[PDB]
């Protein structure tokens, strides 16, 4: 009468699949890492309506443990899709249904207690239909776990029944560093909140305030922040193809003493004017500006050697950042730039192609996953953009159908975080593809220590077999996690 199974991080898990093998989960983790799987339930005969879920503390040698204060617990909400996302090529959206998205907290993380009021409530909960249920369980490893492995449990209990499984770590003997290598930015339009920012550098993510009015050192410190915007936008876009002339080296020096010396800083100068070659020497203009005053220009725009100069004769390019949709790539251009001294980041949105990983909501997770992580270092790409994460609709947790344009429908587009309100808190709370990101910008982290102990061809021979190009990566979450744990037994090697 109650089922219970387990499920990977970036396993889908159907309200209608049928009940898994295990109910056991085997984990690895670095120090300073998240991993994290899933609690499937099912009532195939009747109704639970008083269903609690409980973790225990993760038992390791002797005295030895990690705190259940690590574990972070929420119930999966489902969200309706009633029109596709669009269908093209190989590469191919699920389906209309009931999408597993939101992730409803057990815990406001402002109180460290649970929420009460919401809407909608994590536990208890009723297990109906015989429709699954899933909790998502996040676990973070301290930067002091002592390697080895550590079990402790999971308690599913209800009115009518109780099953108990287990929860297996393995700590590896190295560590995450707090600053992330992949440097990233994710736009924030419409939530101003701090827990806003915080929610975003807590996966990995750092963010830039978008379309701020006229009216740091600790989320450094903090959350390892590791690159920032200073905001001059030309407002030169795909529909503008005009820029003013550029701020003076005095003035990008004035915006830059706002922020720590140490702190690698940029500048988002303009958005997909590839097309307005009128706009070379306006680039060139602001690109020798920001090089004087020590700043990188960041352009979303693919490299042209008419720009691989700044005209300052340093030899310097006029774009330092290139930012690069999956079907933009061009292996020469790229390994051109890269080798010149130049960073390429890719970016995504919409479905434009018939073979790259799409982020909406209907595609297969392991595509908010492997193109930060496995495709970038694949690539030699050092970063990730993303143009908006809070595009809500009216119904934020019920309509995730966010942008509807010349006849097609996106699921997602530009949303990565749902508000608090409807869950009794103050505040966004994560999706399930945020979790993803997360998890690729730690896959990342893997080959980049591994490039640092000097065995980048390795690596990257791993990394191809998972992750080779915009084409030919893998559908299968086990394969991923194979080459995944390649490298962390590797690296664990290393270190012992
Ligand atoms: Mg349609």
């Amino acid at each position: 009468s109650l089922s219970v199974w387990t499920a990977s991080s970036q396993e889908r898990v159907r309200q209608d699949d049928p009940a898994g093998e295990s109910l056991n989960i085997e984990l690895f983790a670095a120090r300073g890492e998240y991993e994290s799987f899933q609690v499937a339930l099912k009532a195939p005969e009747g109704e639970h309506r008083n269903v609690h879920f409980v973790v225990s503390d993760l038992k390791g040698t002797g005295d030895s443990f990690i705190s259940k204060s690590n574990l972070t617990l929420y119930r999966e909400h489902y969200v309706y899709i009633s029109e596709s996302s669009p269908q093209r090529g190989t590469v191919l959206p699920e389906g209309p249904g009931w999408y597993p998205d939101a992730l409803i907290p057990f815990i406001d993380p402002a109180t460290n207690e649970p929420p009460s009021g919401g809407e909608l409530i994590a536990v208890p909960f009723a297990l109906e239909n015989n429709s699954n249920q899933v909790i998502w369980v996040d676990i973070q490893v301290p930067r002091d776990a002592e390697a080895g492995h550590y079990s402790g449990s999971y308690i599913v209990s209800s009115e009518h029944g109780e099953v108990t499984g287990q929860i297996s770590l393995t700590v590896w003997n190295f560590e995450l560093p707090l600053k992330p290598s992949l440097k990233s930015t994710f736009l924030i339009w419409s939530s101003r909140k701090k827990s806003t920012v915080e929610e975003l550098l807590k996966h990995k993510l750092m963010c830039q305030q978008w379309n701020l009015s006229e009216e740091e050192g600790e989320w450094i410190e903090k959350y390892g922040v590791n690159c920032s915007g200073l905001g001059f936008w030309s407002k030169a876009d795909t529909f503008n193809g005009v820029m003013p002339p550029p701020p003076t080296v005095e003035e990008i020096q004035a915006a830059a003493s706002a922020h720590p010396s140490n702190l690698f800083l940029y500048n988002y100068t303009a958005d997909e004017i590839g097309h307005y070659t009128s706009l070379y020497e306006p680039i060139k203009a602001w690109a020798r500006n920001l090089h004087e005053a020590g700043v990188a220009n960041l352009i979303t725009m693919a490299p042209v050697p008419e720009l691989y100069d700044d005209g300052s004769g340093s030899g310097r390019s006029a774009v330092d950042i290139w930012v690069i949709l999956p079907l933009q790539y061009d292996k020469d251009r790229i390994q051109e730039v890269l080798a010149k001294g130049d960073e390429v980041w890719s970016y995504n949105c919409c479905v434009q192609d018939d073979y790259s990983p799409k982020w909406q909501i209907d595609f297969n997770p392991i595509e908010y996953r492997i193109q930060p992580g496995f495709i970038n270092q694949s690539l030699g790409m050092t970063g990730i953009l993303y143009w908006r994460v809070d595009f809500w609709t009216e119904d934020p947790w019920h309509d995730v159908l966010t942008l509807r344009a010349d006849g097609m429908e996106f699921n997602g587009e530009g949303m990565l975080v749902y508000p608090g309100e409807q869950v009794g808190i103050d505040g966004v709370v994560p999706s399930i593809r945020l979790k993803a990101i997360r998890k690729g910008i730690e896959d990342y982290e893997y080959i980049e220590i591994l490039k640092n102990l000097g065995h980048e061809q390795w690596a990257l021979e791993i990394s191809q077999s998972v992750g080779p190009d915009w084409h030919n990566w893998t559908k299968d979450h086990h394969k991923l996690e194979w080459a995944r744990k390649q490298l962390g037994e590797r690296i664990n090697d290393l270190m012992t």
